[PDB]
């Protein structure tokens, strides 16, 4: 008997950031979210835990992808925008709504993770309120 001693939590593969076969254009309002919105969250003194896909191994969260089934985080936006990975720029809103919803699923109001969360959010509220165009 083994007693399953060799099944470790592992990770699932991360979110893709280059796809040939997916559509893509460069338009003034995704430069925005890359240059902009992104880089200024990405300095936030709350980024860092949404900077890279959610480690559930280092983080000892084995019931992460168990309940969250569309990963999402800014290291993965930032790589979509800098290979150009979308058609515009609601596709990539719609990334950073998955992130934030993510962590709301995942935790509980008044912990620190969504206060986290929370402030980015309103900062990304406050800088995607007016796009180029
Ligand atoms: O997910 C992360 C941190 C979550 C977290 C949860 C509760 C807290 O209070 C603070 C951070 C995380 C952090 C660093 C990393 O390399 C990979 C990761 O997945
Ligand atoms: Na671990
Ligand atoms: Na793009
Ligand atoms: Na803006």
């Amino acid at each position: 008997m083994h007693h399953h001693h060799h099944h470790m939590s592992t990770n699932p593969p991360p979110p893709e950031t280059s796809n040939p076969n997916k559509p893509k254009r460069q338009t003034n309002q995704l430069q925005y979210l890359l240059r902009v919105v992104l880089k200024t969250l990405w300095k936030h003194q709350f980024a860092w835990p949404f900077q890279q896909p959610v480690d559930a191994v280092k983080l000892n969260l084995p019931d992460y992808y168990k309940i969250i089934k569309t990963p999402m985080d800014m290291g993965t936006i930032k790589k979509r925008l800098e290979n150009n990975y979308y058609w515009n720029a609601q596709e990539c809103i719609q990334d950073f709504n998955t992130m934030f919803t993510n962590c709301y699923i995942y935790n509980k109001p008044g912990d620190d993770i969504v206060l986290m969360a929370e402030a980015l959010e309103k900062l990304f509220l406050q800088k995607i309120n007016e796009l180029p165009t």
